[PDB]
């Protein structure tokens, strides 16, 4: 068996085709197992409508998970994903930047 924690990165998105949609992503990658839960969040809440999670693996042993969906940030407002997997205790949150 094998297992590994899932690398997580947060970052926002503007699709060259139109410039004006701003989506937020969530990148986990090279985890092991495949099982996971992972949210996006927004001030602190779970955001219900994610309108796309795309998974894939490279080596049978290697996943990789994009989440993301369209959002409208102001200054004010806090995002982040939050994963949680068998190799991490407590689930990780990391903040969009
Ligand atoms: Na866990």
């Amino acid at each position: 068996m094998i297992q590994r924690t899932p690398k997580i990165q947060v970052y926002s998105r503007h699709p060259a085709e139109n410039g004006k949609s701003n989506f937020l992503n969530c990148y986990v990658s090279g985890f092991h197992p495949s099982d996971i839960e992972v949210d996006l969040l927004k001030n602190g809440e779970r955001i219900e409508k994610v309108e796309h999670s795309d998974l894939s693996f490279s080596k049978d042993w290697s996943f990789y998970l994009l989440y993301y969906t369209e959002f409208t940030p102001t200054e004010k407002d806090e995002y982040a994903c939050r994963v949680n997997h068998v190799t991490l205790s407590q689930p990780k949150i990391v903040k969009w930047d």
